[PDB]
């Protein structure tokens, strides 16, 4: 089926396309830097460059041109990172959704899904995608102060006198029966159903992991209870930076004559989120019910894990698979599919959901689920030169990435017995301090080096 089929992109060694606006050459470096570090093969353009371009036309055919070759080489790019605001990398209109799209980009020439995991960090000056950085930094790093705030989440079922209680409620009750849930690992489920709300958005500052807001939007606000980007540019979550999900109207719509909500949420400096999955065009009741629940849930009547398909809080729960924040949209996405396909009550077209739903901020980003685990992993004293490969024991599936400079020499995943053949693309031949980074879902990264 479609999920059988059009499954968690993630692949390794991980590859990344990054087409980034020319006055972000400065800024984009530590992210880069940090990527590399990681494990991520990065091919990075500039919009100055002639074959790239500024224009709609020519950035789709430079992409579409790399991951064809890519994979023609058995070396596709699994992410797609676009850095820019419109008016350096335009997006087009959804030939569904009327509004704008990143989805193009990314469905290369004629397919109906992604062929990459796509996003924007969405910025308006250098000044502003540095503050996007530097909260994904912290995060991915592991270097926030009092990891606390990890283990509590906000979610709320906003006003709607009629749709509240058929489908708000029961979407978020869904999420705290099966995931969101102290046997999970979470001490504070921060849950708004109906009203009173009051009080609700103080728990952006003192601090969450994950906030998902599931009722009407706007271009600009989270409607009620309201969360305008005014409100947002006042937060004070400071080193307490979360993933935000709005199924609602708008909110991502990142072609507005005002900054979108999505991009306020993750541009604001040292406070929001380090990414933010919204919609371009309207959402609607029945299809966001699936996107986070799974197909087959009933208006009314509260969902059972056993009685519905894969939605994005099943995918987000795997431990094995979609662990990052674009396959937590892919999996709503294909959910919203589903449900069309075996006939569940949609009124319309799939892909309307595909075009929709976007990505502000790092999609890349692997998200912990309360508080991460502490990896095991033994680091030799020496590498010798002029190897092929090493093995480097680290729990069974943590990637493994060996690099100088924020130049990536080579990557592994360690196996089912705890050791990763580290495939050596370019070999040592000098002497230096070489850095070993291991990453796994829900494990604190180990950031390491290795005298040689
Ligand atoms: C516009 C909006 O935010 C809501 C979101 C509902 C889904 C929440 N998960 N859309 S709507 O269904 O209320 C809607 C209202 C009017 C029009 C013209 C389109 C959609
Ligand atoms: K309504
Ligand atoms: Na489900
Ligand atoms: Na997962
Ligand atoms: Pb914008």
């Amino acid at each position: 089926d479609v999920y059988t089929d059009h499954g968690d992109l993630y692949n390794t060694p991980v590859r990344m396309l990054v087409v980034a606006g020319a006055k972000f050459k400065e800024a984009l470096k530590p992210w880069l830097t940090w990527k590399a570090q990681k494990g991520f093969y990065l091919d990075v353009h500039y919009t100055d460059e002639a074959e790239v371009g500024t224009t709609n036309a020519s950035i789709k055919a430079f992409i579409h041109k790399k991951y064809n070759d890519g994979l023609a080489a058995s070396a596709a790019p699994v992410f797609l990172a676009l850095v820019g605001d419109t008016d350096v990398i335009s997006g087009e209109k959804g030939k569904k959704t009327k509004k704008v799209t990143d989805l193009y980009y990314s469905a290369v020439d004629g397919d109906y899904f992604p062929e990459m995991y796509t996003f924007r960090m969405s910025a308006s000056s250098p000044e502003e995608l540095t503050n996007i950085i530097d909260k994904v930094l912290m995060y991915e790093k592991a270097t926030m102060p009092d990891k606390s705030y990890l283990e509590k989440v906000l979610l709320i079922a906003g006003a709607d006198y009629s749709w509240n209680s058929q489908v708000g409620q029961p979407t978020i009750k869904y999420g705290m029966q099966y995931y969101y849930n102290q046997e999970h690992g979470y001490t504070d489920v921060y849950n708004y159903l109906k009203a009173p709300y009051t009080g609700c958005y103080s728990h952006l500052n003192t601090g969450v992991s994950f906030a998902n807001y599931t009722a009407h939007g706007s271009e600009t606000a989270w409607a009620d209870p309201l969360l305008t980007t005014s409100q947002l540019k006042a937060l004070t979550n400071k080193d307490k930076y979360f993933l935000a999900i709005g199924n609602c109207c708008i909110t991502a719509q990142f072609d507005y004559v005002q900054p979108c909500f999505g991009e306020v949420i993750t541009r604001v400096k040292e406070k929001g989120a380090y990414a933010y999955i919204g919609s371009s065009p309207n959402s609607y009741w029945g299809e966001d019910y699936y996107w986070s629940v799974g197909a087959n849930a009933v208006f009314g009547v509260q969902p059972t894990f056993e009685g519905t398909s894969m939605g994005s809080y099943d995918a987000t729960f795997l431990e094995d698979s979609y662990n990052t924040v674009n396959s937590i949209m892919w999996a709503g996405n294909l959910a919203a599919t589903h449900a069309g396909n075996i006939g569940n009550i949609t009124h319309i077209g799939a892909h309307y959901y595909w075009e929709a739903y976007h990505v502000l901020g790092d999609g890349s980003v692997m998200p912990y689920r309360a508080m991460p685990k502490t990896n095991t992993y033994t680091l030799p004293a020496s590498l010798p030169q002029n190897q092929a490969s090493y093995s480097i024991q680290a729990s069974a599936g943590s990637y493994v990435a060996i690099s100088k400079d924020g130049v990536l020499y080579g990557t592994g995943v360690a196996n089912a017995s705890g050791v990763a053949t580290v495939s050596m693309t370019k070999q040592i031949t000098e002497n230096g301090n070489y850095d070993v980074v291991i990453t796994r879902s829900n494990y604190l990264p180990v950031i390491k080096q290795i005298q040689v």
